[PDB]
RNA sequence: UCUUA
């Protein structure tokens, strides 16, 4: 274990292919929460990528095994979710809301 | 493609 980088005691997941004036927190997070429960997520939408921190690792491992097959389209764009090379731990340097509520959003789908 | 324009 911890072969293939150093994602327990910290994970990293990047996410990409975000349009600006799209990145929105809850649809990035609408992503993880069904396979995993989302502890943190960070959107950058000046680079329009954005950072996706999941419960466990089999989470993330998931979702890209998922979205490699059936990426996930925003605005046309098909998103890429992949393990980050280059970081170990996600720091929320800017705060969001309860993302446990983002869970009851997915499950309204379109404002059930 | 890699900390919030």
């Amino acid at each position: 274990g911890a072969m293939a980088q150093r994602k327990g005691a910290g994970r990293v997941v990047h996410i990409c292919n975000l349009p600006e004036g799209s990145c929105t927190e809850n649809d990035v997070i609408n992503l993880g929460l069904p396979f995993g429960k989302v502890t943190n997520y960070i959107l950058m939408k000046s680079t329009n990528q954005a950072f996706l921190e999941m419960a466990y690792t089999e989470a993330a491992q998931a979702m890209v095994q998922y979205y490699q097959e059936k990426p996930a389209i925003i605005n046309g764009e098909k998103l890429l979710i992949r393990m980050s090379t280059r970081y170990k731990e996600l720091q929320l340097k800017k705060p969001g809301k309860n993302v446990a509520a983002i869970i009851q959003d997915i499950h309204s789908q379109r404002e059930r």
